């Protein structure tokens, strides 16, 4: 119809999946998220999802020290597959065709990431769900999210965080805090504002990937954003 | 030298790994479980390990009731790799050599189960840690476990569960069942006792695989069983 | 459709491919079976085949009494890949679209087995042919057939054998052997009647897989069955 | 030290395994052959084997007259994996160390072929058994043996046949059939003699591979040839 | 462009890697790469199903890479990888002109392109895609020509076109005989008999085994490929016995 | 014995292999390099090397500015396998044991990168050659070298460049220039000195990987460095 962003990639921490739970997934949250996503898709947007695995890579048993750093990242990556698999069902049950694609080979469980396939999947009206990040350890979920966004040539990367947008002085350690309507990559760096870890930000800044930091709490957000509403902060261009 | 069982495979429900917490794993039961395992290799035994994923694959959101079974089984498989890796890491810190092997290919994370390879690894005195069951959906963790046991030509499949063995009707409820110090295969079927699901039990039976249902509550239980200790039940023969 | 069952899985022993020879494939038998299959498909049936390998993996040299059981199972598995390849070329000679899918990776030769892919193929009018059982040793052709049936959500698993159905008394012992029309998994277990090995039978038992044991003596029979013919013995139900 | 040839590749047809039978493998024949291979390997030879598949890929059912040639060849390649597996067993029963290596990937069943791995296996004293030819249709087993020979740096390529060497006229037509002791590659082609198919013969020639065509007529033949004995025909050099 | 004008339906066109070089001494001349792409697209528009095979000699060259005493196999792998690079270049030039391309490799490099599967390759031809085949047969010791003939037979091609410097097969060396003539056609046998070079022995036999029609010609001027496809007697045709 | 660094990763440009050429590999530059590496080896160091592909993926034809960036990065990754394959040949000629590992699967040609395998190889005294960077487009060779260095627990990442260290200005037109002997990561950032691209540096910063930026002008610099010598610039520390 009238979209301001044709192809998008929505990334979330996955702790966000837990909800008020302390672990795993909360059927309530995943149900709303799947619904948000399905509205986006129906509206005409080719949608891609990235979801971290922090809801599963939890506890002293797992996330506590000693654990070989590489081994923990591998585990984390498996966790994001499990999550991707749950979004796949929740969504298909609701009529969408889903294509989970993993940055590491686990062919039994889901297909391999291949840029040319992914694009064709988005073009056919399917939801792309990416898992396992970039495929290497030492890279955050934002990095893989950025990379994937750039590969598929997305119009916008949506990073859903607890705080809705970027603020000057914490929406807590201040009452007067104002939400930047928009920012350039440089304005961010110059003002020491932090959005994604250095590497992930550089990656996004080299391709000038439109970023949007925002909440996700209120239903209909994707629909507003797709239709133009200035929601959260928008990171774009290079001053 | 001088053991009742030379190549062994130890099977845990994984939900075991949780112990205190309701999810994931607690380092306590892991470290100790690793020790029990180290100790067997010390004795001079060839050890295999298979652990479930129900500790990571749990909760309403993940193990949803109206959930596709395959999707769900894949998730469980994945869960078992996670636990497999945790054990690898814990076991390696204590200096032991290990080899995690997956029934479904995930080479980034660990090698593929290759029968000739898993065996070879045991001969070099490494601990084989198998994950992802048989790599098929609809098969229990028991099935995968029996399969691998037969595969490596294991002398003994050890299943650690809640109850300390195989009881007629269970402990407490009905003049405290007498723990059969043994029980042929056909006997288990005739009497309709539970050990493993039909399919798993059938596999184990067909190759005449010595079972052994027991509890790992006291530390040192494994070292004893190997020597000759008659703990828990022991399923065998016809 | 114009037939009761639409998505079915037909399983033969493959020894049932040698006809009157003592090892190969019999052009008679395979052309005859091709027509049956082509016919059903032409009537809207989504057909999957599983054919064993006892016609290739035979002889003292190959099925040596001793011999590593695992390496024997691997020969049987490859045997089924060869049969499937033959069933492919025969079906394609008659204008059918075929997808052979093996449970062990041999991608040069035929496509890997992937549940989602297989269904797709089926709902596209193609004949799916599965080879190499469950991909595991110590598992019979039937287990592999039950597994695939459940996986693809077939309405019926047809197992073609010598004895047409199941009888109370042994049909070669008594002339007064009675053939049941139907039976429940319990009724079979309890009467200690044998239709598949324990494992295979159990697998299908956990999914109430509608089994049909029958003899593929004369042509037409496959089509009659899809219409509702009380041929052989139906096994279905937890009763 | 006493050897005229340290690394050799011995190629046999698949029919060489059947014995008097009309299919599969004769336990007694594969045993002799195994014994002869051990005798060589113990005298300090490094041995690669290549066995064809015509003992399994035979009969009007499998080797159908007008079947798809690619499908035909793939069936054959699978036939060879089955033979190599049987050879492996036989050899291993008698304490030999063995590595089956396939030209197409079937990792479940046997390891992949990789030139560096293979040469290494040979250095360690293992018997190398190569299956599936070149991994391509339209190429013969002879071509696959020639290829493997060059890749592993064989000192000699042996091709075991029914007729002990190359005779001017078939040793059944004119009773005065004379055997050649040595022939250049060019002499063979010149005399229109039929040793290997054109492509395989050219690979042998261009790679400078001495080639001995002989029959395994009696025990100890392989070992003798290994010590320089002139049995059968030697194809070497150019004109 | 009337499909009724097609003398050949499915073709495989084969070039040496050096062709992409043009005047430079290395790699790819974008001038050359574009004209090739234009010729190919032109053939596709006439209704042809087009398969492509380009060697790696433009990249695997120089004392350093192709050193006289290096390991023959690693050398061949190098060429194979060169071939994958060329194919990607072609993929990008063709796609930029609106063509739909599928690179397929004889050795698995799945990040980079799909691997060769016969039945897949054929379906791509059916759907109107240009197939670009890389890495020969996937084995060392086989020439590009060998991979080319294999692929041609495997996809059921009506013709294998090998582009070379010389514009056909002459009865005699034209650089040595002024009376030398270009054959319009030759049987596979007449080539052997007259000791004429067309492909190395192994690749010729494989082509000969399946009676693959071959057309040896020179891509000297634009439009030559479309003319061949419309029946032009250009270069030399090898076919039959 | 001595040795101030046990496990190193030496990273080269690629064009560094060209020498007096405009493309490819100068066999002179490659041999004295092998020599340097082999010397570092024969002194007890465990050596991993990473070489770019700029010598091969260049010229408007290959490195076309208007070309799809992903497929260009892929061409680059392939060029680095070629380079790796040539180093391997030269080093083995001089008697070294070499393991070439690529970040994207190409098993025919070399092995996959697997962190535990690479460590093992390094413990058995083999030279590890890493090709294809991280396996993702949009990532530099630096990024790849930093990753591998961390993954393998390198004690030092050497980066050979055009000039002999980090300077406060261009030393080729300025005899004025001041070379820094050592810098902290945070110093490099605030002084705006270019060492690596931002992502690579952050990747290197997070694990506090010791960097040694130096020029391989004269034979023996590698060895000297291994022995404590203070050549080029050292980057390290978090002040
Ligand atoms: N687990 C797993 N699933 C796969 C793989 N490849 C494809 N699939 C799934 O199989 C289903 C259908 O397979 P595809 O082969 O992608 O079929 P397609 O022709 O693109 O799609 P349709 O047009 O919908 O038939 C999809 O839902 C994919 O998610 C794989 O390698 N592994
Ligand atoms: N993630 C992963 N690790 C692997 C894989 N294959 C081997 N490894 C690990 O790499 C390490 C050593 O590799 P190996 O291939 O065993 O090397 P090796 O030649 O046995 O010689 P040893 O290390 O002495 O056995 C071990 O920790 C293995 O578990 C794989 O496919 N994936
Ligand atoms: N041998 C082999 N064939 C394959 C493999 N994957 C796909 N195919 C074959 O490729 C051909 C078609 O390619 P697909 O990948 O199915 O293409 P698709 O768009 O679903 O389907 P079509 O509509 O049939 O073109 C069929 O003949 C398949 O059997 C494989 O791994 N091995
Ligand atoms: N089926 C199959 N077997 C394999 C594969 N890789 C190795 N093997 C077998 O595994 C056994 C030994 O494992 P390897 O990894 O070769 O061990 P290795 O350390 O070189 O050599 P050894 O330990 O002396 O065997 C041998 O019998 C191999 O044939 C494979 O990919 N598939
Ligand atoms: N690099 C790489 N690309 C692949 C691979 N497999 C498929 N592709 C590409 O993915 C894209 C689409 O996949 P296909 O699955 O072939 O789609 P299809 O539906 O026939 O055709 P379209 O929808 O018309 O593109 C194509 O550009 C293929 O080149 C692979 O293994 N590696
Ligand atoms: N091309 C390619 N080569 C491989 C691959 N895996 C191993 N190799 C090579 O094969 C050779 C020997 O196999 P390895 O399995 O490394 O043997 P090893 O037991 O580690 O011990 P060595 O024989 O001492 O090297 C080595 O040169 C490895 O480079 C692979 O996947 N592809």
């Amino acid at each position: 119809s009238e979209l301001s962003y044709r192809r998008i990639l929505l990334k979330l921490s996955g702790e966000a999946l837990m909800g008020d739970g302390d672990y795993g997934i909360d059927p309530k949250v995943i149900n709303r998220l799947a619904h948000e996503v399905i509205e986006a898709q129906q509206a005409g947007a080719q949608v891609a999802l990235v979801i971290g695995g922090g809801n599963i890579f939890r506890g002293a048993g797992l996330a506590a020290s000693g654990m070989d750093r590489v081994t923990g990242d591998h585990m984390g990556m498996l966790a994001t597959v499990i999550n991707a698999l749950a979004m796949q069902d929740a969504l298909e049950k609701l009529g969408a065709k889903v294509r989970v694609m993993s940055a590491i080979k686990i062919n039994d469980v889901c297909e391999d990431f291949i840029r040319r396939r992914a694009i064709r999947h988005l073009e056919k009206g399917r939801i792309a769900i990416f898992a396992a990040g970039t495929g290497n350890p030492f890279f955050t979920t934002d990095s893989g999210a950025a990379l994937r966004a750039i590969e598929i040539g997305a119009d916008l990367l949506l990073k859903a965080t607890k705080v809705d947008g970027v603020y000057d002085k914490d929406p807590k350690k201040h009452s007067d805090a104002v939400r930047y309507d928009s920012l350039t990559y440089d304005e961010v760096i110059m003002q020491g504002l932090e959005v994604m870890d250095t590497a992930a930000f550089a990656l996004a800044r080299d391709s000038d990937l439109p970023l949007r930091i925002f909440g996700m709490s209120e239903p209909g957000v994707l629909l507003r954003i797709l239709h133009g509403a200035q929601i959260g902060t928008l990171v774009q261009g290079r001053s």
